[PDB]
């Protein structure tokens, strides 16, 4: 093939529940009904990456249980057409969940499970881990498996000469600049950015510092989602290059807008588009997923995705 | 050969959390682990059942999902032994589920998804599904599936004349009158059996007259599972059998202990024991499942329970 897509991160089983209430300690409620979906941050991007018909791998890990089989099947040759040669499972591990309770009084909470997304990775990782990263065309990393993880992929593909997305979804902690200095790309939302920097983001303007004090820890590049209001690049070789929304006719369900938006960037970005071409590609795949209902479920073939970039 | 244990009821993946806390309206919390266990108390009877080397049926109902495939698995000839022959699947609904969050404060809170286990019956029982229950040696139901399908089996199985034990365990809703007129044993525990006569269950007098109440229902016999006060078989007209338990060197997770109880009852009654070796023999069987974390894999095999008989007559 081509140079694959290289996703490390995080495979998790989302475990939906509609409920009118939240129970109380010691009380057992019911639920209208629930569904239990695959998910994690690693595993949409992954599985975002096969449905553009572009070679991808998912590194990761899975507890020897029946998440662990729903991530598989989901994402491999009866899915979404993932190559799952370097998931590892492992028997003294969960899984890692997420049990999602919508609340029938519009709220929603959530409860994550780590599981063997954060615990069932090596102290050192594999030459074997390291051998698929090392022949990727680009890497795609978030922040639901460790650091000392993303921090050992992104030295190894530096090394290589490999671009390497950072997504910044996943724990709410500051990033290690050794991390930071060892991405090419960073990709935040409006709020993670924000938190990021301490500094507020609710203006083109002041978003545009945050940036500033990116790139001056060492962050090339700088791919801000900016939901309704679309998106932006952040060079520090230039200055932000902008890409507004493709409107959708009905939009269902935005859960996995940001993992179709990032993963189908850096599709576009390894097939050698330019970055204006980067940005339109992945806001038209971002467009037609938040039509469907599901993450997964609803992320675009490549089809349909240059279908849609045909209209102006 | 012998006239099978038919298990009808539910099945579900349990999902078990630990959290420090129940989380706010809003808050996202991370929980320190978890895990997804086979059970429903369906599924926990017909394993205990088959891990006792009594030819087991397991009839119910699943989603055509993972926590479905897993429920099999466990179950199946590759697990405990169960045959499956009438377990269906549906693809327009999940297996059943339950989120058990396990809080650092001792507090447990439950939500409980009923999916394939409550919506995936038939209105009516077809022939095929109930020639299992026609031909059972003995038949247990719990409180986990539609009512109106427990009316169905134990009515087919009234006219079959073959024992029909009902645990109350489930729902916290009354139980049908036409229901407790069609089964041979009810099976209780001193929570379920106080608010289903509504009487009182503090002591064995209160207990005694609160099975007077299931008596004036319909029930002949009522077998009473009192946790670490042991249990006792009730029958109309007859002397009380009481059974202490069988303490247990090290009470780990007591999760699946009314199941293994009732279900060994069941396969000591159907293979023609003594009443009374019947609650000894399902006090042994609950003794050793209290000594090992889960409901399935907590169950014991016929020769240790025969052994833990021995050595604590
Ligand atoms: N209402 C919408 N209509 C069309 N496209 C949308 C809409 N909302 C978001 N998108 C597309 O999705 C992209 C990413 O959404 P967003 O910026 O919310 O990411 P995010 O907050 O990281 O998402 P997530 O919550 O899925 O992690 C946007 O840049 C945009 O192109
Ligand atoms: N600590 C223990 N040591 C030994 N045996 C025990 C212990 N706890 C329970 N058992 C056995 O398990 C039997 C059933 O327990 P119990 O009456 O609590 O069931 P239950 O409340 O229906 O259980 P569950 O909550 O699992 O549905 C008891 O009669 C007893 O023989
Ligand atoms: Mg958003
Ligand atoms: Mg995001
Ligand atoms: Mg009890
Ligand atoms: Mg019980
Ligand atoms: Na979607
Ligand atoms: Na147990």
């Amino acid at each position: 093939m081509a140079p694959p897509l290289v996703v490390v991160g995080s495979a998790n089983a989302d475990i939906y529940v509609e409920i009118e209430r939240l129970p109380k300690e010691g009380e057992t409620i019911s639920a209208k009904t629930g569904q239990t979906l695959a998910g994690g941050k690693g595993a949409n991007q992954a599985a975002c990456g096969a449905k553009l018909m572009y070679p991808t791998y998912f590194v990761g890990r899975l507890g020897e249980d029946a998440h662990g089989k729903l991530i598989a099947e989901a994402l491999g040759d009866d899915g979404c057409g993932v190559h799952l040669d370097y998931v590892r499972s492992v028997n003294n591990e969960p899984t890692g969940h997420a049990v999602v309770m919508l609340q029938s009084d519009g709220q929603n909470s959530i409860i994550i499970v780590g599981g063997a997304n954060m615990k069932a990775w090596p102290e050192i990782m594999s030459d074997d881990d390291l051998e698929i990263v090392r022949n990727a065309g680009i890497v795609l990393l978030q922040r639901e498996i460790p650091d000392s993880i993303n921090i050992q992929v992104a030295k190894a593909v530096k090394k290589a000469g490999v671009p390497v997305i950072l997504d910044v979804g996943g724990m709410d902690t500051p990033i290690p600049n050794e991390l930071l200095d060892s991405i090419d790309i960073l990709s935040p939302n409006e709020t993670e950015l924000s938190r990021l920097t301490g500094m507020p983001t609710e203006t083109f303007e002041q978003i545009s510092q945050a940036v500033a004090k990116c790139h001056k820890l060492g962050v090339k590049q700088v791919l801000v989602k900016l939901g309704s209001k679309g998106s932006a690049l952040f060079i520090q070789g230039e200055k932000p290059i902008q890409q507004s929304i493709i409107p959708a006719a009905q939009v269902v369900d935005t859960t996995g807008a940001g993992d179709t938006f990032t993963a189908a960037f850096a599709v576009a970005m390894v097939e050698g588009k330019s970055h204006e071409e980067c940005l339109r590609f992945a806001a038209a795949a971002a467009s037609l997923c938040v039509q469907v209902k599901g993450a997964i479920p609803s992320m675009p073939d490549r089809k349909s995705v240059l279908k849609l970039l045909k209209f102006s």
